[PDB]
DNA sequence: CCGACAACGCATCAGC
DNA sequence: GCTGATGCGA
DNA sequence: GTCGG
């Protein structure tokens, strides 16, 4: 937080890009620069001193100026003021809803949670569960209830099929003592990248942990992925506990590193590693960790023993998990 | 100056 | 139906 | 919006 004030406004300005403008790169852009300037242990003085860290150009040295003298952008403080910037911001904020669609409803007047709520059947099946939850999506998850969700997912699994191995990642592997969901790596010896000696493994562990419960609905669900909603247990009397953002990732056994890595972020950690990979001639994806050949075309998949042995093939030392929250 | 920007699963759709 | 582009996820 | 060749 030493400069929030500055990855806030900036933060704010990547949302306004991706929302509004549809403007990807700009997005990603502003997020690097929040992010190195999150990390940046200094409380900055200017925008030249912050054009030093890699990521933050001229145009944003000169906001941050701007924002250090008034304590304000007035290029976001007009974007606040526009009721159609507003509008389409807001919607977002609704999983399932995208840029896009938030645009298309805007159009069709649809721009508000009570519009939301007089036209859910406009809206598919996820966007109608991530209105359901509106609210709770917007929560926190304290590590606590994250322990307490580890313990039940992982029982649960061990009862389907005691092989099955499963691994709470995201935020949470990284130490942070709240996270905006929860995700969880899911490996059997029956489905290598060799072979699926068994069908439904996915399903049987969903299958489950609806039986008991935890899983309460259902965004998308495939082969290797799924994407739900789950709540832990109440006592009696006890006010129930929000509804939660789940993530499974069934991934083959033998690319459990690979996958480990990756499930465990940063969503930037992962864009610049990878981004250094490729600059040191290899690609890395959540099952491998290929050789760049000249032509552009990705080689045969390097042998992985560890998280570590992906570091060591594009020099890097080993960061450990909580320090790749970036 | 200007190409590149990480990578991919699932839902949805258009076209054949 | 299949396939391939697009949206969304984050 | 920023970067490197
Ligand atoms: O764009 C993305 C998003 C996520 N990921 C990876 C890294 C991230 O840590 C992991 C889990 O996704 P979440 O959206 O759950 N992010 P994380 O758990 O880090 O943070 P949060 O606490 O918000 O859930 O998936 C990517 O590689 N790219
Ligand atoms: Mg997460
Ligand atoms: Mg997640
Ligand atoms: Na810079
Ligand atoms: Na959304």
């Amino acid at each position: 937080t030493l400069n929030g004030g500055i990855t806030d406004m900036l933060t704010e300005l990547a949302n306004f890009e991706k929302n509004v403008s549809q403007a990807i790169h700009k997005y990603n852009a502003y997020r690097k620069a929040a992010s190195v300037i999150a990390k940046y242990p200094h409380k900055i003085k200017s925008g030249a001193e912050a054009k030093k860290l890699p990521g933050v150009g001229t145009k944003i040295a000169e906001k941050i100026d701007e924002f250090l003298a008034t304590g304000k952008l007035r290029k976001l403080e007009k974007i606040r003021q526009d009721d159609t910037s507003s509008s389409i911001n807001f919607l977002t904020r609704v999983s399932g809803i995208g840029p896009s669609a938030a645009r298309k409803f805007v159009d069709e007047g649809i721009k508000t949670l009570e519009d939301l709520r007089k036209n859910e059947d406009k809206l598919n099946h996820h966007q109608r569960i991530g209105l359901k939850y509106f609210g709770d999506f917007e929560k926190r998850i304290p590590r606590e209830e994250m322990l307490q969700m580890q313990d039940i997912v992982l029982n649960e699994v061990k009862k389907v099929d005691s092989e099955y191995i499963a691994t709470v990642c995201g935020s949470f592997r990284r130490g942070a003592e709240s996270s905006g969901d929860m995700d969880v790596l899911l490996t059997h010896p029956s489905f290598t990248s060799e072979s699926t000696k068994q069908p439904k493994l996915l399903h049987q562990v969903v299958e489950q942990l609806q039986k008991v419960h935890f899983i309460t609905d259902t965004l998308s669900k495939g082969e290797t992925k799924f994407m739900g909603v789950c709540q832990l247990p109440s006592k009696n009397d006890e006010k129930e506990y929000p509804h939660r953002r789940i993530d499974i990732r069934l991934i083959p056994k033998d690319q459990y590193y690979c996958g480990v890595l990756y499930f465990t972020g940063s969503d930037i950690f992962n864009k610049n590693m990878r981004a250094h990979a490729l600059e040191k001639g290899f690609t890395i994806n959540e099952y491998t960790i290929r050789p760049l050949g000249v032509t552009g075309v990705a080689g045969e998949p390097l042998p992985v023993d560890s998280e570590k042995d992906i570091f060591d093939y594009i020099q890097w030392k080993y960061r450990e998990p909580k320090d790749r929250s970036e």
